DNA sequence: CCGACGACGCATCAGC
DNA sequence: GCTGATGCGCC
DNA sequence: GTCGG
C-alpha cells in the first residue's frame, strides 16, 4: 500500500479502456503493471524507479511523475469530467452490463440507477440479478462469513453424496481477509475426464444448495459451471446479511490439481503463469498441461500428481495459495 | 520496428 | 435444430 | 501499453 495512489490511479485508467476504449489489452497493461508496483517493497520515488519493473513502460513512468508531482492525474480528471464515460462507467458496475450493452443503454437514455429501475423489461435475466443485488454486491465478504458460508456448502454437498468433495477456492484459499465473492471447485468420482458415468452431479448440489435457501439466485447454469448468488441465515431480530455472488464449478476429478491452480488465482498470476508456461514451451488450463509440439498445436496431457508439477515443468519454484495474491 | 498479449463456460444471436 | 461468433464473466 | 524477437 506503499504505493497505492499509483496503483489506484493506474487501475482506474485500467476500468477506462476496458470499459469506454474497449481494448482490453490496454487494461491488461496497466493491470499488469498496477499489480507489479503493489508488490514493489519500496516507496517509489520516480517514474524512472517504476521503469526498472516488468510491466512499466514510457508512458505509464510518464504518469507517475505527473502523479507523484502534483498528486493527481489531469487524463483521469478529463475522463472523470466526460459524461459518456462516467456512464459507462458506471453501467458497467452492474454484473451482466459490459461495455457493448453500457454504450448500447446510454444511447437510448438509460444511464442512471433510476433509469435501470424503471426498464428491467430491456435487461436480460443476468442484468436483471445484477441490478437486484447491485448494492449488496458492491460489498465484500469478511473471512469470517466466508467460513460459515464454507460449512454450509461442505455439508450439504456432503448429503446429497458421502464422495462429492468441495474446495473454497479464490482469494479465500489464498488467505485473505475478505473476498469480494464465494468460488468453489466440486469433484466427484463419477465424473473424470474418461467418462461421466453420472448425470445432473452440478444440478443435484445447485438443487440442494437451493432447498436450504443458501442459494437464491441463478445468473448462469451448465453441466460444469454454476454462476449465481447466495446469502448466510440470520437469526431472530437480525439485519439480513448482503447477498452474495457464489460460482460453482465441476472438475474431472483426475484434473483436480490444474483446477485447483486455475481457481486458486488470483486472475493476474493465472495469466503471468500460462505466458510463461507458453514462453517454456507448454500450454496451461484448467484441465491439464500440454506441451507445445514443433509448430504449434498442443501435444497430449502431461501427468500431474500436485499443484507444484505444473510450478515444475514451466521451472517455477512453488508458491503457496497465500504468495499468489497479483 | 511490430506481432502477440491465458484460456475457457454459459447466454445470446445470426446464418443455414 | 445445429454451428459458430460475440458478449460477459470466472480465476 | 509493454515487451521480446
Ligand atoms: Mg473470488
Ligand atoms: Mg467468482
Ligand atoms: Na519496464
Ligand atoms: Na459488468
Amino acid at each position: 500500500t506503499l504505493n497505492g495512489g499509483i496503483t489506484d490511479m493506474l487501475t482506474e485508467l485500467a476500468n477506462f479502456e476496458k470499459n469506454v476504449s474497449q481494448a482490453i489489452h490496454k487494461y491488461n497493461a496497466y493491470r499488469k503493471a498496477a499489480s507489479v508496483i503493489a508488490k514493489y517493497p519500496h516507496k517509489i520515488k520516480s517514474g524512472a524507479e517504476a521503469k526498472k519493473l516488468p510491466g512499466v513502460g514510457t508512458k505509464i513512468a510518464e504518469k507517475i511523475d505527473e502523479f507523484l508531482a502534483t498528486g493527481k492525474l489531469r487524463k483521469l480528471e478529463k475522463i472523470r469530467q466526460d459524461d459518456t464515460s462516467s456512464s459507462i462507467n458506471f453501467l458497467t458496475r452492474v454484473s451482466g452490463i459490459g461495455p457493448s450493452a453500457a454504450r448500447k443503454f446510454v444511447d437510448e437514455g438509460i444511464k442512471t440507477l433510476e433509469d435501470l429501475r424503471k426498464n428491467e423489461d430491456k435487461l436480460n435475466h443476468h442484468q436483471r440479478i445484477g441490478l437486484k443485488y447491485f448494492g449488496d454486491f458492491e460489498k465484500r465478504i469478511p473471512r469470517e462469513e466466508m467460513l460459515q458460508m464454507q460449512d454450509i456448502v461442505l455439508n450439504e454437498v456432503k448429503k446429497v453424496d458421502s464422495e462429492y468433495i468441495a474446495t473454497v477456492c479464490g482469494s479465500f484459499r489464498r488467505g485473505a481477509e475478505s473476498s469480494g465473492d464465494m468460488d468453489v471447485l466440486l469433484t466427484h468420482p463419477s465424473f473424470t475426464s474418461e467418462s461421466t458415468k453420472q448425470p445432473k452431479l452440478l444440478h443435484q448440489v445447485v438443487e440442494q444448495l437451493q432447498k436450504v435457501h443458501f442459494i437464491t439466485d441463478t445468473l448462469s447454469k451448465g453441466e460444469t459451471k454454476f454462476m449465481g448468488v447466495c446469502q448466510l441465515p440470520s437469526k431472530n431480530d437480525e439485519k439480513e446479511y448482503p447477498h452474495r455472488r457464489i460460482d460453482i464449478r465441476l472438475i474431472p476429478k483426475d484434473q483436480y490439481y490444474c483446477g485447483v491452480l486455475y481457481f486458486t488465482g488470483s486472475d493476474i498470476f493465472n495469466k503471468n503463469m500460462r505466458a510463461h508456461a507458453l514462453e517454456k514451451g507448454f500450454t496451461i488450463n484448467e484441465y491439464t498441461i500440454r506441451p507445445l509440439g514443433v509448430t504449434g498445436v498442443a501435444g497430449e496431457p502431461l501427468p500431474v500428481d500436485s499443484e507444484k508439477d505444473i510450478f515444475d515443468y514451466i521451472q517455477w519454484k512453488y508458491r503457496e495459495p497465500k504468495d499468489r495474491s497479483e
